[PDB]
């Protein structure tokens, strides 16, 4: 899947992954809808959190 960069946090205190430096993540989604080039996937973190992540903030197995 995925690992964290940088510690993430919460983008909206509606819904959103916390990442602590050095973390780790699953990604499912890409661009989200389309699937075009840019930073922001979703998430699954432990499976306790779910939400979003720019790509800028994740390593890509």
């Amino acid at each position: 899947f995925a690992r964290a960069l940088y510690d993430f946090v919460p983008e909206n205190p509606e819904m959103e992954v916390a990442l602590k430096k050095g973390d780790l993540m699953a990604i499912l989604s890409k661009k989200d809808p389309l699937g075009r080039d840019s930073d922001w996937w979703k998430v699954r973190t432990k499976n306790g959190n779910i939400g979003y992540i720019p790509y800028n903030y994740i390593e890509i197995i």
